[PDB]
């Protein structure tokens, strides 16, 4: 597929729909969307292993990580393939997601389709942290929605 | 990989879970869970083409059809590759699913990875029905219940 989508839902108010785009099997992926039900501020956002959601988001697993690398900000060498950083809401709870990653990919062993998006509670500190957590998950807290990504088109 | 699962959710008390492994490369896929909230009786079951939950069940599209055949039963060599016939809801209405297909697959053209899993209100007359509808989508009806198909553990 070129095309893909995740619904976002969760026990709260957060809820959103994320598109992702890649025309060309070794091209960029275009990532683009709405959250609301946020709170004004930065919340992590990554691509978790498991598009299992037998138990709310806690289910996803840990970031989507195929090459076992240590976590970190999407522009950074070192990170996982799931790995898109921090989307920012408004003052109303919006934050308005226009991304672009070669990291993550609609085939191969990149693919992230059948796993899931995550929006998390807190910021996520790119794996710059003094401490071991912040190289596993950045620290961004609990997972506030999520969505498994599925074939749009 | 070899294991994917779906979180059927719907508008309504339908629910459930369906677990799919595939141990072999291009073996059968064994197809198991639990369905609760159904009338008794039979009930269509298919993969359907989109993993699109934007509109609820509806935006999931037709059945996965890559080869565009007709609709049929699953032990018919005409059918779509998505056909995976009726579950059977017990006087309580719970339809313990157990199932192996040959035809669906977690990888290759044949995929259903991020495509959805659905069970509806009627059931699936095979394509043995006296309408056109029949070898279409067997007549099974509205979808009470669906699922992102997504990987699992
Ligand atoms: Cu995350
Ligand atoms: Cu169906
Ligand atoms: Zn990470
Ligand atoms: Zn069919």
């Amino acid at each position: 597929a070129t095309k893909v989508v995740a619904v976002l839902k969760g026990d709260g108010p957060v809820q959103g729909i994320i598109n992702f785009e890649q025309k060309e099997s070794n091209g960029p992926v275009k990532v683009w969307g709405s959250i609301k039900g946020l709170t004004e501020g930065l919340h992590g956002f990554h691509v978790h292993e498991f598009g299992d959601n037998t138990a709310g988001c806690t289910s996803a697993g840990p970031h989507f990580n195929p090459l076992s690398r240590k976590h970190g900000g999407p522009k950074d060498e070192e990170r996982h393939v799931g790995d898109l950083g921090n989307v920012t809401a408004d003052k109303d709870g919006v934050a308005d997601v226009s991304i672009e990653d070669s990291v993550i990919s609609l085939s191969g062993d990149h693919s992230i389709i059948g796993r899931t998006l995550v929006v998390h509670e807190k910021a996520d500190d790119l794996g710059k942290g003094g401490n071991e957590e912040s190289t596993k998950t950045g620290n961004a807290g609990s997972r506030l929605a999520c969505g498994v990504i599925g074939i749009a088109q």
